[PDB]
């Protein structure tokens, strides 16, 4: 679990979105595993606007942060699930690091701010849904 709070927006993994997120829907993309909902309270997360390939992510299954090198956002394979059939997920970045079920939503940050959130895992790889291209989050 986990979310990004910027302005009047809440960014969450689409597969973990609540009834409240869907009733206050702003935008969602199944191919990215992202959903953004509106909030009453003001958020203060800073979104990174960069091409960093290094950062630190929070891993809830170890209660630890890990430094990682990660790939550029691209179209990449997942496996099926209560939530998706096998498919390419777009805007996904991989890193060698630890993840397993429940680690989705952990934030990945670089020196510029929030880069994305954990969205996939397995085989000693962790995948992050990028949010750096969503320029509208700031306005
Ligand atoms: N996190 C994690 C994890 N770590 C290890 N094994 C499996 C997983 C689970 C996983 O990858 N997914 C299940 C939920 C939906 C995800 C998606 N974006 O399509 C895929
Ligand atoms: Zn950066």
């Amino acid at each position: 679990s986990g979310a990004i709070y910027v302005g009047n927006y809440r960014v969450v993994n689409r597969h973990l979105a609540t009834h409240n997120d869907w009733a206050n829907l702003v935008w969602e993309d199944s191919s990215r595993d992202l959903l953004v909902s509106s909030t009453t309270a003001q958020g203060c997360d800073t979104i990174a606007r960069c091409d960093c390939q290094t950062g630190v992510y929070y891993c809830s299954s170890r209660r630890k942060h890990y430094p990682v090198s990660f790939s550029k956002p691209s179209l990449i394979f997942v496996e099926a699930s209560e939530y998706y059939p096998a498919r390419y997920q777009s805007h996904l970045m991989l890193a060698v690091g630890h993840s397993e079920p429940g680690d989705c939503g952990g934030i990945l940050r670089c020196q510029h701010g929030v880069v994305g959130i954990v969205s996939t895992g397995g085989n000693g790889l962790v995948g992050f849904a990028d949010v750096r291209d969503l320029l509208w989050l700031d306005e």
